[PDB]
């Protein structure tokens, strides 16, 4: 028998991948930039076993859905093709990360997913190569496997799209992201990519904002990394707005959230925010001013609803 | 003595949006639009000059209106003494014919029936053109209401300049329909607009593809195109709503329902009932469909919506009209 267990933490994009260029071997339109967060993560291990007829997930100790075992047989057999057996595994995963608060756990599973099977099969993969195989089961997912800031390089091919690490000089130290907990990524997404009136405009824009951010961390400048990923995050919900027919992820509560935003700045507590393929708002902020900008919003906020995390240094990492 | 008149202007619904001011004194817009005026929908409104009067009353269907648009309105009476070269005080009386409480607007056929009673009231023999103006300086969609069937309200770059004009269409608007789903709400357009032109880091977007947006749609009634219509005003319907996303904080006036609206009017293209949406500052979602379709269409919408939701209206021909 052959197992593996391995820790991988939750990424939030700040200049998005929203839409794929290629469907079967997730390969996105475009680069994105995110930062990986000491506070959600997944640990997962793995069981490959001779004995085995079919994959095997237990998830927070319950049995996974159809689609979800579905989508994990279909994984593991690139894992298998990669590795050159025929062994079916039984994988233990556990997310820690508040529950039904609607945090996508699909970058951390799939990064922690990965790596154990590399531990489990001994493949010694390289980070790029972990990084390709995180990205077949998620494409957020690719990032997950480092810390920090990480960029995930859209390529053209299975072998050129993955993600690396950036180092920042430890300013992913002086970090933290307030999350506001108020239809598929996967899905979602292509729906936009597809038929949304709005994609173009998307597109025109997202390497100069890709740019810009990567400047702006190059010399650890705050408000101008801020205020391109504030654009660069509004600037995907545009496109849904557009898509046929429109949908959105957002909600009142959403815009709220992100009003107390725009105030803690006119307060002088800079900070910035961004959501994903829900109403949540996630709030960058340095964590000099965390505490303040949390008490902001808790004048508006149930206290149980506002979790703060750092940023984590380190990546993806063997469970021993 | 008495000088009295008394006026019918009927809503109209933009196609191609108004949404910025260039001037917001003299409420010159940032870019042109483009609208059909609705034959359900309509204010009348009756001013009588006296001598007598002190101060300006005004009284809504039936009802003290209070200090505040009391005030607002007087503002703007001032306007039309300036205009007609008299200090004399009105006391106007206007009923809105306009499901207002269901969220349409009703300034449009308001600031045009008002405009059009003052003409009529004091024979100011204003040319439509005029008309227009008078009726832009109380609200911008006003402009827009002089007019029946296709109007377009040329932006301009002063006073002079900013009116509206009415398109010959060959009669086209008669074939066209246009259905209303009111929608459970609930910041008004003049303020939302000015957040959104001053702030929105999506406005330049918006700026760049209006007066394509704009041409697209004029050629396509000239045409008497309804799909090439359709498509051009609900993709910009749909950007003016992308502005908003992007202004400082930004905001929306679409809710969960209006979205439930829209995919309802695509499966109605899937399914051969050619029909396409707009919204305005509120989450009723306004649906553009062909005459003949206009039944088909409701009775989809009404498979999921309340009956008293769905309120549908013909695009009249004619403009505005002196009553008794
Ligand atoms: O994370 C980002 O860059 C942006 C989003 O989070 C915004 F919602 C999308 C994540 O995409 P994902 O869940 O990875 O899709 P998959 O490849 O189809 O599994
Ligand atoms: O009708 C349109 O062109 C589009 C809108 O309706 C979309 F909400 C805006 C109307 O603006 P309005 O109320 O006329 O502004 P005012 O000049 O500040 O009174």
């Amino acid at each position: 028998v052959k197992s593996g267990k391995a820790r991988a933490h939750t990424n939030i994009a700040l200049i998005k991948y929203w839409g794929k260029a290629d469907e079967t071997y997730i390969i996105p339109m475009n680069n994105s930039l995110s930062v990986t967060l000491d506070r959600f993560y997944t640990e997962t291990k793995v069981t490959f076993d001779p004995d085995f007829t079919e994959d095997c997930l237990i998830l927070n100790g319950n049995e996974v859905n159809a689609k979800e075992k579905e989508k994990i047989q279909n994984y593991m057999n690139i894992v298998r093709d990669l590795a050159g057996n025929r062994l079916h595994a039984r994988i233990e995963s556990e997310n820690y990360v508040p529950t039904a608060a609607g945090l996508a756990s699909s970058a951390s599973a799939y990064a922690a997913l990965a790596a154990a099977c590399n531990e489990a099969l001994s493949l010694n993969l390289s980070d790029t190569d972990l990084s390709r195989l995180a990205r077949r089961g998620s494409g957020s997912a690719s990032r997950s496997i480092f810390g920090g800031f990480a960029e995930w390089e859209k390529g053209h091919d299975d072998l050129t799209s993955y993600a690396h690490g950036i180092n920042s000089n430890g300013w992913e130290k002086d970090l933290s992201m307030i999350f506001v907990v108020i239809v598929s990524s996967r899905s979602g997404m292509s729906l936009t990519r597809d038929t949304s009136r709005f994609y173009q405009y998307w597109l025109d824009h997202v390497d100069e904002d890709l740019n810009e951010a990567k400047e702006a961390v190059k010399n650890q400048d705050f408000q101008r990394l801020g205020e391109v990923i504030e654009a660069n995050g509004l600037r995907m919900h545009a496109t849904n707005l557009g898509a046929q027919p429109p949908f959105t992820y957002l909600v009142q509560e959403s815009y709220d959230a992100m009003a107390i935003v725009e105030q803690c700045r006119k307060a002088n507590l800079p900070c910035y925010f961004t959501m994903d393929a829900g109403p949540n708002v996630k709030v960058l902020v340095e964590k000099k001013n965390k505490q303040a900008v949390m008490e902001q919003f808790l004048k508006v906020f149930d206290e149980s609803k506002i979790i703060a995390s750092d940023i984590i240094s380190s990546g993806v990492e063997i469970i021993k």
